[PDB]
Formats: structure tokens, sequence, C-alpha cells
């Protein structure tokens, strides 16, 4: 019904299925924040205000990373935030190569509002990547992960000026062009 | 800027300022949880729209348990959202037992809006107490708060229907009353 409280939904929902799930930084920082961070930067950096988009941004690694339904996800927030999360969801069931390639391989072919979540998903990683090394990667691991991120992002282009030029800056910063 | 854009901003810093703090539960679920739990009682159960509540109950325990400052809350949320989280701020300074009697002394006399953030608050953690016993908790102890919780909710009654029916309910089924 309220704006306020469809985001405070999502976020919750997130907080939940999340709440055993930390990022690899040495501090093993709750995952919340990075679908937190995410969605913040659609909002203050893309200018986004669709409410559906912040909201996938929100859960868009629930499905992927835990016990979460794609029927569940439509139930509390509509098939068209069901289907966003279905776009952002990585296949688990696939090597991590392959994987990657998916990502490269799916990015063009995404729709708008999946490509606005993957820019912004890029972009707070790379931050992160650059603020601090995750446990057990080597300096070589960072550089081949912006690396395959350039490859992605390159398929996203032409959907946020905002997020692209920032995106483009750090890749520039390791010798990589858009 | 936004609505979206202002709730998210308050969540984010939040959940920053809270990254090490744990609840007191078994598994130690992210704190970050509970303050999101709390905005998300005051507009799905309360039916609150206003924004600055909202951003004062996701922001209620910064100050408090945090290395957060009145005017760093000013900054990024304005006065009204900082004299909020003023009126929700206990004094870690007094003992256990002196910040309970604060809390029962201050109740009646804190504005519409810090009543708001302190009747959720109170909704959370009574669930949340039926729902699991902190670690180290005596089923006394438990019971305990809830005595504290009641005479502190006397104190906040003629603010909300829903949220104070829901309070009553709880209360009762553990012989308490209003
Ligand atoms: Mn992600
Ligand atoms: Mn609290």
């Amino acid at each position: 019904g309220s704006e306020a409280a469809q985001l405070l939904e999502a976020a919750d929902f997130a907080a939940r299925k999340h709440r055993q799930q930390r990022r690899k930084d040495p501090e093993g920082t709750p995952y919340i924040n990075h679908p937190i961070g995410v969605a913040r930067i659609l909002t203050h950096e893309a200018g986004i205000t669709d409410i559906v988009v912040l909201q996938a941004a929100l859960l868009h690694d629930t499905v992927e990373d835990t016990d979460t339904t794609l029927d569940e996800v439509e139930l509390h927030f509509g098939a068209q935030v069901r289907r966003l999360v279905e776009e952002v969801t990585d296949d688990k069931t696939l090597p991590k190569l392959e994987r990657k390639r998916l990502q490269v391989e799916q990015a063009p072919h995404s729709s708008p509002g999946a490509k606005l979540v993957k820019l912004a998903d890029k972009l707070y990683n790379l931050r992160d990547l650059n603020r601090c090394t995750p446990e057990g990667w080597s300096e070589h691991r960072v550089q081949e992960y912006f690396e395959w991120a350039a490859q992605v992002v390159k398929g996203l282009q032409g959907t946020n000026r905002q997020l692209e030029e920032a995106l483009k800056h750090l890749f520039k910063q390791r010798g990589l062009t858009i």
C-alpha cells in the first residue's frame, strides 16, 4: 500500500533470509548490508525511484543464496518483482567459471530493470574490493574480478549514465576500458 | 530526496553502524534485523507513513550502542530525526536498573513520534522473547522483562490503537494488565 511499507517489507524479507550469511571481508560483515547498499546506490547515485526495481535490488540475492522460492517472492512482492529477481539470480548449480560466462552472455538480453540492478551490484562489489581484499583472495584474483566485471558491464551499457560513468572510471583506474 | 532514498539512507546508515553488533539469540542474528523489524512494525501494523518516524525507528539504537554522535544523525537526517533519536536513546552510563526506571518515568513525557518508536520497539522485543529465550536468560528474567515493559507501555498509551492492542494481548497472556 505505502511506498515506505513496500521498501521495509523487502528489506525485512531480505534481512531474515540472509540472517546467517556474511560477506567475505575480514570482519565477516552481515550479508544484508550488501543488498541494502546496492539498493541505496540506485536511489542516491542512479536516481531510481521505481519501487519494483528497488525491491528487486534488496532481494537480488535471496533466491540465489537462501531458502527462498520464486513463488514465495511473487507471493510477497508480485510477479514484476519476482521476474526481476529471476533475471538477477545466478545458477549456483553451475561451475563458477560457467556462471561468469553466463553473466557476460545474459547481460545484453536483460530487461532495463535487471540491468539497473546488475549495474549497481557490480559497482558496490568493485568499490568493496577496492576498499578491502576478501579473505583468501590474491591481488590477481581481485584484478580478475574486475576484468570479468568489465565484460559484464559492457553488455549492460546504455541504461544509466551515472552508474556507467562511475563504473567506467573505476575500470580505467585498473587499465580496463568500458 | 525521495521517500525511497530517505528510507534507504537510514537503513544503510544503521546497517553500517551496527555491522559488528548481534542480537542475543542463539544464532546471534545481525543486530540490524531489529531496527528493520521495528520500523516494519510501524508501517505494517501501526499504519505509520511519516518518514521522519520511520527513519528514527531504523536509527533508534545507533547513538545508544554504536560510534554515532547526535550531530552526525542531524547532519544526515535533520534535526527532527535527531530529536526523535534523542528521546529513544537510553543512557548506557547508568546501571541497568536505573535505565529501566528512567524509561518508565520518561514514557508519558515523550513526543507522539517517540512514543510510536518506543511502542514498536517493545512489541518487537516481546515477540522475540516469546519466540526465543535470549542466551543465558532464565524464564524469570523473561517474565521480569515483560513486567518492566508493561510499566513503560502504560505510559505510552493513547498513541496507536493497533500497537497498544497487540501489546495488551501479549501482556495478558502472561498475567499482566495494560
Ligand atoms: Mn549481489
Ligand atoms: Mn531497540
